């Protein structure tokens, strides 16, 4: 509900694309499969492909690549402006996978789902089964982030372990989003 | 409820027949027969006919159809504007089929009523009834997407593979949309 | 409420029948008798005369039926350009009755009551009273269309037919619609 | 709840007295008498008793009634218009009494509370009390448009027979709006 | 609340008086004392002197009341149209007790408060206590509308005589109702 | 709520200090003491100083009380305007006391925290303790406009009570309009 | 919920600090530390900091300051006006911290938190525990402005004496009201 | 709520970073780890780093950047307009900062989940386990901001503590908020 309340709190205040990224994970069903071989998969994808298409949409509705590739094409264009053209596009597209990874990771969805079964959770395992194979651990471990599915309370806390990972993940999130900023302060402050 | 989060998103940020396959979608009753022999039907029919039918509409709506069959219809007309205007009226129309498509691919609604009642799932069965005839598996299996008739809890857990196919109708949805974008790339490049 | 929802959204989007029929129906207290005797008859009734009564209404609010009247009366009136307004009215009547038609078939209510009492539901009817009269199975299917009155459960499962009977229905509204459109892009790519 | 829906919606899709009409119906607390003696005539009466008010006050609110009755009054008025001017109010009174009509017969409370107590509810009636006085049965009757009085179940289903009675009124009442539509489709036609 | 839709239907659809009378109505707590004595005074008060204040108070907001006390007080005024104001003032200060009047009649609970406890309720009245002296019914019928207060369900069916009187009242406001508008249109169509 | 919903509606309506006085009853947290000494003072003073405390405020706001006491200082002021403008000031600054005095006392919550524990309420104790001494009385009674503190439904009914007293109150409350509309009337008549 | 009900009231309503200071009230989250030691600190805090933040705050807001400290600091200035500026800047600053005393004043919050611990509270205390060790009374009366933590009903009646502290509030406040506006009378006549 | 609640009067009322802050504070899932190693951490780090972050992205949303770093750059620039310009930018670009420091105190959440595990709470142990090792209150008052955690009501009264703490935070917050207003009082009155 919180993601919903920002996304209404943006769009109040109000380049364009950070708000479709924004609303667009607010609306996408996130279902980790729940499985010790598809949860790493589906989590990392979930991070990963969804800023490459937003990459590749913000390349497509530029106004003006056709003249980019006409020109690149060409032996002698009728040529440095085209540099210039090429970074401000890029960096103009580059707004809305940023704001994807940022949204995805303050929201510890994704790291839930991609890190938990191969995850140390040993301070969370209750202290009976505290020694058994840990392929055993495997899918117990990779059914935390599955509220209605996980039914073994019994060998380890579940919103202990949520907890735990989400904090990393927002520790991640801030990480990143401080990177970012230095970065884009350098590229204003020399460019 | 996403669906309709997302149908007043797009609404309050803003060619058209998108909005109106949205629509349609967000407020159609889909409605899985769960039964083996019209599962698959019922599903692939949700999936192809629609957009099919979006096509066919958006050709309709077109306000100078009737300039092109005048045209073809001359064995000399008053000619190559004629291909060039038949393109931008197939690439207009193309929209709406794409973005149904997208949404009953990113909502495994279709999928999982198709492919029930046919595929593998065998970590998802009961220890106790693993050994019993495809055919008895048939009926349970496409008993899955209906969730008040579906009463064999003791056999397969529902949202156990409920979420395994819903997670496989998701990367379809984006591996089709990143096809899709990368042809849209293509031909605003070249033509 | 997915009536009322595509109602709400076409009232933002937004000749104006349509908007009414589709109104009409979402406000309009369908109730199967759910008897042997009059179910088909109120069914069909409520899929027949609606459109009829939209048909020649569309030709009473049309503000030029006086003129084609007059001119019909007379012996020699002061002619082409009646058949022109004439047909232009029909087709402009003819779109309320279709929307309804469209609307009642993909909500498969008239035809879940037109049809209960004398399908065929053999899959649905228990083991157990699977050799009875059909004339006491008469009675229990046409109470299917009515929650608060089918109270025998122990002899079919009321949902697992509605949803047949739903799918069945959802087909033909389908069926119409894309018969509908051909015939729209024959007349306007031909006349 | 579909009275109130579609009242909204005619206001947001918005001669007038129409709409009063509406209004008033929905914003009035029908309540039958419940009594073998009354119960006819408080149905009839809201029957017909409105649509004469309706029928009244739209004559009053004209502006013109003034110079109508001044012209009828003298013997010989400063004449063919007078006609004519007063056929045009009587036409456009006649509304308001019409929707009332349609619409309390569409939403068959006056009905049922009319003709409950003397309908023949036979089907309906329980197999044991199958063989009992009339007069036993007048007050029981009367009281099924009741729900918080009506508490003799063992007799009589009481919906079963509000369904089939509230049929019959949503019959009488597409009869008439289409007789209604007929003639003005003549009145149209000829004057 | 079916008040309070209609004075928001009142305000959609929007002389102002009538408005201020129903809002006051639809916001007024109507509390009857529930008592043999004060029920009947109660009741014919809240019918009688809230109209009188509205028709004092209509004259007050008149803002030529001055004028018509001046020449009324002088023996030579500088006086026909004296009369003709007064009868304008007068006509348009009857508005707001009639709306009053016809509201509070419509919405019976003036009436049930004020002739319930001498009214004749023998069809209501149990079987069992159907030989008891008056004065003991005398509390008991005034109690009726009161929801909270009447605890002596084995004697009376409150809500089958609430019914009753209510429908007593309806009728009695619609007489009102016809009589005011003949009047109306006498006076209209004479003066 | 009705209070709120009365708010409303004179704010949708819409000299201003009457909506002042209004929202601010409507707002404020009326707190009987129910005790035995404090309720008559606390129901008093709720009901005497915010009209007293509204009369200065509106003698404060008013934009010319600086030229008042200035002319009244004076010994020969640069003097009838003075009187008229006086008096005007004092009929504006009116208003609110007695908008607030009306509210307070058609919701009868001031009249019941301060006449509670002195009236004479002997149909309404129980006919066990119909002999106690009034000592005792005193604190039950004083407990009656507490609903979270009155636990002694055994001696007296607390809402029968209620009822009681709050019809006093309103008869009270439109006594003291009717005065007021009386006295403005003369005014308005006169000067 | 009254106060952010008079928040609305007032907004729509609508010299501004004094909104900005009554939503600052309205949210925020008065927590009393229930702890015999901190109990008055925190609640004559409340009452007493937070205006003289607003008084600072009304004073840096002033856009005319700097030229006050100028004049001030310099021995000849370019000097009466200074005076009437000051006070003006003064007056207008002391408005929001009135707001604020009189706003947590009828909301007796602040006065129940810091007066429990060692009022006179012997009409409460339980008969039972009437001679005890005030040193005992100070934990349990300190316990009382907090609903989820005061587990000793057996010995003082929580509400009974929370009304009776917080009538004690709302009369401070309503005499901080008339003595500040008998201030402003004096001052807006005299300067 | 209250948060979210003073942001949506804040729009209403609606330099703009400040409204940011608070927005993305109330948007923000605080998740306290709950242990007794990460909680210090993560609430000095959510107290602490989010308005570096903010600083260092005002600095970069600032437009004229680039002209300082370019004067700053070069030996002779095209000088004393450079402080002043730096000064303005950094004075505007510390509000975010203080905003975001000034709400999270208000709202004791960081300083709950920072000072829980080593903080005095001896008042709150409960009497029996008085005498135990403070390593195995670590964990316990660790798990105290965590209401779905904390599941030994036995050893430490939770709310007790929480409100201790909380109103800590709020002493902490106004004094930084009184700090800080001074100091912005005395740079407005000298520069
Ligand atoms: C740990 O396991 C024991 C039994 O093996 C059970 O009684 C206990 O509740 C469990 N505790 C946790 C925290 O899982
Ligand atoms: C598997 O079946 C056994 C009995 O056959 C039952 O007790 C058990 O609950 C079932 N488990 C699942 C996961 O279906
Ligand atoms: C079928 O009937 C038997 C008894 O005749 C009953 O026990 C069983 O529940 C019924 N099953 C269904 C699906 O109706
Ligand atoms: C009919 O009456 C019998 C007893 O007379 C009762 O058991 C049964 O439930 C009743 N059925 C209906 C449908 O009223
Ligand atoms: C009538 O009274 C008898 C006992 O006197 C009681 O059993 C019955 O329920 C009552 N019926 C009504 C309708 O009050
Ligand atoms: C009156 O008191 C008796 C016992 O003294 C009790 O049983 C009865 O319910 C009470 N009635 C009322 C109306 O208080
Ligand atoms: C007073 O204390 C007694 C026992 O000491 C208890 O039974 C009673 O309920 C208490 N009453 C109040 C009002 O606290
Ligand atoms: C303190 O502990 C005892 C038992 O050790 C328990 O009965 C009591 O409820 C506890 N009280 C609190 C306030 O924790």
């Amino acid at each position: 509900r919180i993601m919903v309340q920002f996304l209404q709190a943006n769009q109040e205040s109000f380049g364009i694309m950070a708000l479709a990224s924004a609303q667009m994970y607010s609306s996408f069903e996130f279902t980790c499969p729940c499985l010790p071989d598809y949860n790493y998969a589906y989590g990392i994808g979930i991070l990963i492909v969804p800023p490459i298409w937003f990459f590749l949409l913000g390349y497509v509705m530029n106004n003006n690549i056709s003249v980019l590739t006409e020109e690149w094409k060409r032996p002698v264009g009728k040529p440095a402006v085209l540099r210039y053209m090429f970074s401000s596009m890029t960096q103009r597209a580059l707004i809305a996978p940023a704001v994807w990874i940022a949204v995805t990771l303050m929201d510890g969805k994704s790291f839930l789902c991609a890190f938990s079964p191969t995850a140390d959770l040993s301070e969370f395992v209750n202290e009976s089964y505290q020694s058994l194979s840990q392929k055993e651990l495997l899918k117990i471990q990779a059914k935390i982030p599955c509220k209605d599915i996980f039914e073994e309370h019994e060998i380890i806390s579940r919103e202990a372990a949520t907890r735990y990972i989400r904090c990393l993940s927002q520790a991640c999130g801030w990480t990143f989003l401080m990177v970012i900023t230095l970065v884009a302060f350098l590229v204003r402050a020399i460019r």
